[PDB]
Parts: C-alpha cells; structure tokens; sequence
C-alpha cells in the first residue's frame, strides 16, 4: 500500500464543484471507516495515518479524507465555518460513492469535522473515535489558545521552518519522532502559498456569522451512537481538561487516556490505537 | 426590619396575572440589588434571606422575591421552562417597581432564574452574585441527580418532615443550623397542597418543548457584566465540579470557594458572604 | 466452574496464623493473574468476579482472593491500616504459593489493596488494573463521604435488608441487576456478626497511627509498571473526580471511563472490561 | 515610601551566614505580614509588591522578603531543595526580629516557601495568601513543564532582553503591562552572573535529596490555619487546575480566582488583591 495505489480524487458541489483527495484501501472488506486528519500545518491523510491505514485496512474499507485546505484537496481562499464547510465536503462525497451510515475516525480539526457531520447529517453518522478532538472540547483549566494553538498560529503569520519544528515539537511526547526527514516534508507542504491561504481562511472560519457551529460542546448531548474520546495525558495543542464536558453530555462516551502520549495518538501509540480503533468499530 | 413590615405583593403579567409576594428594605439607599432564594423545599425569600436582608439593607434598596411556586408567590398548576416562567415575573416586577439596571444575587434555582433573566432581558441586569447555581451549572464529575436532588425529589413524593430534614441536612455543612424551628418553618411551607402542585409543575417544565433553556451553561458565554460565582466546597446539591464551565466561558468571571460550607452559603458563611457581596457590587 | 470446584484454602502468618479462600482457574496457563474484590457488605471473590473468572481463565492462571475480612477467609477484629493488612495477607499467600511478579486486578478496597501492595513489595506486583480504586483516589470536586461510602457505612451501623438493598443501588447504573435474589445472598452474608465486626474494623482502620499508608495518592508516582484506571463514569461510590492525581502521577498511566456504568465496572461492563484486561496484560 | 527609605539588611544563619534584603514599612501598626515574590528572573519584593506595600502598610506593618537567590540577598552557588533553604533563612529572620505567629503573602516560589515555613515552623505561620503558589500546585491536566515554566528555563540557558520579555508576555493577561521599563529593571537583576548561578543552584535542588520537600501537594492536608488560594484564571506559569489538590485539603482552604488575570495576581488586579488580603487577615 503507498501514497499512489490508495490515491483517488472525486468532485463534490460546496457552492461550486471541490476536488476531494482521498486514500482507499480494504475495497474487499465489508465496513467502511472514513479517517479525517488533523489541522497542522502540512498535515493530511497519508502523512497523519500512513501506518495506521495499512493495518485498519485488514478489517475495513478504509477512506482517509484530505479536508479541504490540507493535501491534494481543493485549497479555497473563502469558505464559511471550517467544520461545516469541510462536513458538507464529507457529505458530498458520501452521495458520490453510495455511502450509507459509516463510523468516523478523526484527530483535533477532524475530529470536530466529524462530530460537525455527526450532528448535521445524523443518520450518515455511525460510531465516532475522536482523537484530542476541536470543536467538541472546550479546555476548562488551559488559557486559549493553548501553547500548541499559538505554534500553530505563529507558523501561519511567520511561516520559517525553525516555527513548523516547534509546532511538531509540542505535537508529541517523545520529541524523536520529529526526525529532519519529517521536518523537510512539512515546511515544503506547510509554507506553499495555496496552503498558507488555507490555513488563514480555515483558521479566521471560527469568528463569522455561524460561528457557533463549532462550539460543539454545546450541542454532542444530541449524539445518540457510542462515541470514544482518545487523548494524550501530555497533549499541549487540545489538553485533557477539554475532553470533560464531551465525555459527560454524551450519553454513550467511553474516554481513554494514554500517559506519555502527545496530540499525534494515532503514531505515539500506534498499536493500543489501532486495537482500540478495531475494537470499539466491531472488528470487520 | 420584620417579614410584616418587609412584606409586600405586586400583581404582574406572565400569560395573565400573577401575585409574586417580596420583601423590600433599605427603601432609604439608591442602589438596588434583587435577591432570588433556591428551589428547596419550602424556600422562600425570608427563611433564606431574612438576615442577609437587614445587613444588606444598610447599603443598598433590597428587594428579595418569594419566587413563583414559593412562599406567599402564586402557585400555578402549569407553566413553562420554571427560570424563563420566573424570569418573565421579575421582568413585570421590574418594570412596575421603574428598575432600570439591577444586579441580581441568587442560589440554586434562584441563581438559575438570575441568568435566564440577564440573558433573556439583557439591558435590565447589572452585576451577578451566584450561590451554587442551577442552570448555569454542570456536574462534569458528579453523577446526576446529585445526592442533594435525589432528596429534593424524595420530598416531592413522600412529603413527610423526616424527608424534609433528610433535605436540610444535604444543603448544610454544619448540621446544627437544621433546628427543629427552621425545620417546622419549611414543613409549615413545604406541605401545602398548593406547593406540592407547584413542585410537580415545576419537574414537568424541564422535560418540556423549551428546556434548553434550563441549559444555561451553553449560553453564559454571552453574559457582558462581571459575575461572582460563589460555591460552598461542601455542596452536595450543586457541587463544586458544577462550577467549571460557567466559570471557563464568562467573560467578567470570579468564583470564591468556601471551604466548611455547604449549599446554604448565604448563612452557613454570613459574614464573609455579606462582605464579598457588598464589596462586589460596589458599597451602595 | 464452580463456586466449589475453584474453592482454596491458605494459611499464612500476619501476626498468627491467618486463613485465606481464594478461587483458582486456568491451571494449566503460564501468567497468574489476582483478582481483588471491592469492600461493600456482603462482598467476595466469587460474588464479584464470578463471570470474569471464567472468561480470564481461558489466558490466564486466575487466583481470586477473599481479602481478609470477606466472604470465607478469617474475619479478625482487630488489625492495622485495612490495606496493609491486606496487603501482608497477600505476600504471605505469594510466598506459600511460590509466586514471583504478578499482576493485580483490583475494584475499590481491592484496589487499594493491589497499589499497597505495590508500593510495599515493589518486585512482586506486575501491571495494575484497577477499577474505581479505594486509596490512590481522592475525590477533588465530591464532598466525602460520598452518597455511596454513606450507604455503605449506614449499612455497618444499622444492617437492615433495606440499607443493604439502597446501597446494592448507588453501586450500579441498571438498577435491574439488583435482583431479590442477589439482595438475599448479600444480605444473608453481610448480616453475620462476623461479618459485621470485620467492616467496622476495616472502616475504622482509616484513622489509626499508620493512617498515612491509605493515603495512597500521595505514594502512586513511585509506581513504576503500567497502570490501567478503569472508571464507570456513574460511580457514586468513587466517582471519576478521584482518576485525576493518579492519571497524572503515574509515570505509565491509562484510564479507561465507560459511560452509563457505576461501580460494578466488571459485572456492569463484561465483556468490554475483560477484552480490556487481557490486552493490557499481554494475552495469555 | 521608596526602595531606599525600606531598604533592610539581616544576616541570618543557614549552615553560615547568609544576607537577607527586605523591605520594611508600617512600623506604625501593630499586625505584621511578610510577602514572599514569585521565582521568575529578574524577581525581588520592590519590583514585584512596591505598590501593594504602600497599601498594606495603611493597616500592617509589611517586611517583603528578597528570598535566597534573588534581588539584594545573597545568592550560593549550592544550597538544598529551595523552599526548606528559603523557609530556614525566613526561619532565622523570623528569630531576630522578634517575631512570633505571622501571616504570610506569597507568589508562585514565594507561595511554596510560605508553605514549607508553614509546615516545618508551624507555630510561626498564621493566615496563609498564596497566588498561584508553587510545590502545593500539581497540575492534573496541564503537561508539565508548562509553557510559563518552559520560558523560565529558556531565559537560564539564554539569558537575552528577549527571552526575558517572552517569559514576561506569559507572566500577565494584559500585556501592555509588560512596559519597556520593567523589562529593563528586570532584565537589570536578572542578568548578572550570581543571579545566573542562583537559578542553575535552584534547578538542581529540586532534583537533589529532599527534592519531596518541593512537592507540597502531599503535605498541605497538615495546614491547620485559615489559607487564601488566589488564581488568575489566565495564569500560564501555574495554571488553575492546580489548585484542585489544595483546595479539596487544606481544611479552612478558600479559592478566589480572579478571570481576565495571569500570574502577576497583586498588580494585575492590584485594588482586588489589596481589599481580599486585608479583609482575609483581619484588616490590621
């Protein structure tokens, strides 16, 4: 399984045709799991779940989404609230690919993506796992924006490459997996000038006129499918304390915590991940 | 300073007429402060003011009002979400009594009731002293109903004086102020006919068309004046994790924590609650 | 599997002579695994963990001890801190059976009893499960004691069918699993004067010269093995506000929360709750 | 009331000699309080309470200490765990001014000291008013060390104006606070080479032998005074979750957490502090 064998794209109307990039794999299998990546600068599909696909990708039809802005997807300079906008572009390719009710897999920005379709298209929604999740968590003891949130930040008004390095430094415990390799993929992605106006426009999204679309803690006491919260005691970008409020209104949450484990759970703690992941979507 | 020569009714309008009875003193100041008591049974503005009312009424122009269902207050069989019900009673008070901006002190249900009335009628509310608020309040750790409501709910069904102390000790940290008198004095209140309709209507208007509106901790975030959350570490009806939220996400926030002190903040700490208040809301 | 075919008998020495009955299983299989039972009336091995022994005996060697003071091992009336205690019956039962490092699975009392018993013989305890743990927990929102300790200790000072029976309910989210015949079990062993004398003398044990040994919440950042914390987010006996110093001082900590569970995490959470124990203990 | 007119010197034994400065004001009252500042570079009791003593000293007689380390005291090149150091050389201050039981102010390092000198002198410790105290904090969701604590420790290895000013940046909410002034009278102290060597002799003495006596969370369950936690609810150095473990037990613990406010509590909601702390030790 590489980046070409599983690369696909499809065209979906938001307010116009959007040209989606996508990872397959499993196509024998009979669930289908959609894996919606996190919101860094330079992250998408492969690059976030690579090794997470292959093995998930022995039990599930796997479709891992570039979100708009991220990847070989579409990069608009204007769209509206970044979770609604990317949920539409989920929604979109559903009805292309003759989707029923499918289990989401989402970290931080994807994960509120999730949760947004989850709670807008709710009979398309089926199991969530939700690693450090946006929008669904609202950190009660951390200042906002979190030290992880200002790198982010930092990175897309002063885009140098020693910025892209503290960012993925705060992404994770073990600060070795922040390799120099690692390092030239991202800054090359991260710092295109189509990627850059993306991240502004995702990020600048929150404070508009549907602004409380992702203030989404207000509203998973709606979620009616089991959901389970993933989190890294050590995570500096969407701290635990953010986790509460989602695992208390929702009435079929389960939480795990992972000591020594950062934002990027799905490679930190690759194989308890995948098990849990396989585990908690029935086992295909 | 009497509940004789401090008693007074207003009829107002809220879907037809409905007598609210008050307390008014310290007619001789020109800042006004309302008091709002909790939804204990048998609560009413003077057993959970009275002396609260005499000190504060050597600053201020208190008006403390036997809320809806409560004390010497119409009692109606039927009626919506209980805190938008009592708001809409105070917004009549307040427009008979010519109130313009007037800070709100309440706990429990009362604090409940103050929220609703800032959010719902913005330009009438000043500053906000809350005790252990419902409402506004969510248990991120405390399974719901708390030790504290179950006992209130208990009371409801099975009215009796011994369900009516096994309340008043939950809501104190110093069982000692439970005295055969105040228990006498909240039965005397607590086991009419007329109250006991009025606490059934009110279980009934959580469960109803508006009762998110009894979810004021989604909504707190919009509240523009300073509010003093004031809980007591011992509450076993609202406790302290309940506090979180509304502190995270109101902007003009403080909380004070008493330590050896219950629900029942207003007299179990009297004097330092007397002093926080006068203080926070500006002398007179 | 029986109640009888699993039946053990052990003496060993704490300060005498001291029988133990445990339940043994999975003979053949190479990783020994303890259960340890929580601390409410009427609790045992066989009562506790019944269904989950056969279910880990398929992987593992399962010895499930009555702690000293429960179901048939030697109820004194007199002892040191309840979890030194138990922990020293323990380590006599290791040595007789010729044990070396095992791991620990631990509810409430048990759990306490599977962390002193770590931290004071460091070399014999292997990984740590421990469901809504007594000691290492410290309820940093609830007020103590809690609803369920409540229940609990009323039942010890007035032991009537009907306080057995409300705390038989504060245990359990589904209220259904509390059948008139695991009320009569419970009850029928939990009324013994033995049985009677045992729980006092475990619930007074807290506040002794070595009191500081049930303080385990100061002690657990010693731990050096991988921890599992398992919660039902509806525990009214040790709620969840009790994980957060062990989660962040447990350098190798999980926690796993299961929404709509209480304390009979095991029972209430079967079959998610074994698969979780026999992956974090490797597989057998 | 200037630097030179409060100016005082002491020598004090602590295994030798050893030179406090303090600032001493209000000889006219006959209520003594001692304010211990916080362990950011560049620290002393002018710069970090001059305006607070002048208040403070309309009702108290105010000594604001220099601790170990910082301002004009001196600063070893070797010493044990800071906060048992600091408190033995208040200790001996203590001694020679004729002291006996006196209520203590304290920020962040200065809060932990007042603490330790509390537990290890604890009939020399009255009311105790810690603002975001260090050692009696843990933070159970923040990662440690926090982006506050990470500043701290950039400006030790690189000891530039602009590590200094980004540590300041994280020290306050309003940042315009931060004046080029302050910078430059911290940036002043904070860079001579003893100073530079008082903060490596720290960092190793909270890793050395009784580095326990740093971690206070496991001992402040023993305070027997009435104790004033304060929080910024946008500190960054010692964020709010790690009040928790102090609140819950110190017995006649209170908690005033103040919103729009960081680390620098005392001046950053200067007229606030100033009445909380008056009030709280009895007014004079």
């Amino acid at each position: 399984l590489t980046f070409e064998s599983t690369s696909r794209f499809a065209e979906v109307d938001v307010d116009g045709p959007l040209k989606l990039h996508y990872h397959e794999a499993g196509v024998g299998n009979d669930q289908t799991v959609v894996l919606l990546h996190g919101g860094g600068p330079g992250a998408a599909s492969w690059t976030n779940f690579s090794r997470n696909i292959a093995v998930l990708a022995r039990h599930f039809h796997v479709l891992a989404v570039d979100q708009p802005g991220y990847g070989h997807s579409d990069k608009r300079a204007e769209h509206g609230q970044f979770n609604r906008y990317a949920a539409m572009a989920l929604k979109g390719l559903f009805d292309q690919l003759g989707l029923g009710r499918v289990p989401l897999v989402g970290n931080s920005l994807g994960g509120g993506t999730a949760v947004r379709f989850a709670l807008d298209y709710p009979a398309r929604a089926g199991r969530l796992v939700l690693m450090g999740p946006g929008g669904l968590s609202i950190n009660l003891f951390a200042p906002d924006p979190t030290e992880g949130v200002k790198r982010l930040s930092k990175f897309s008004v002063a885009p140098t490459r020693e910025n892209l390095e503290a960012f993925l430094r705060v992404m994770v415990y073990d600060k070795n997996l922040i390799t120099p390799e690692l390092v030239d993929q991202r800054f090359a992605l991260a710092s295109t000038p189509e990627s850059l106006t993306a991240t502004r426009a995702m990020g600048k999204s929150f404070a508009g006129a549907d602004f409380e679309a992702g203030m989404m803690w207000r509203e998973v006491y709606r979620l009616r499918q089991p959901v389970l919260l993933i989190w890294g005691r050590e995570d500096r970008v969407n701290p635990l304390d953010g986790a509460l409020v989602a695992l208390k209104t929702i009435p079929r949450a389960q939480l795990h915590v992972f000591g020594q484990c950062g934002h990027w759970v799905q490679v930190e703690k690759f194989d308890e991940f995948n098990k849990l992941t396989i585990e908690f979507l029935g086992g295909g």
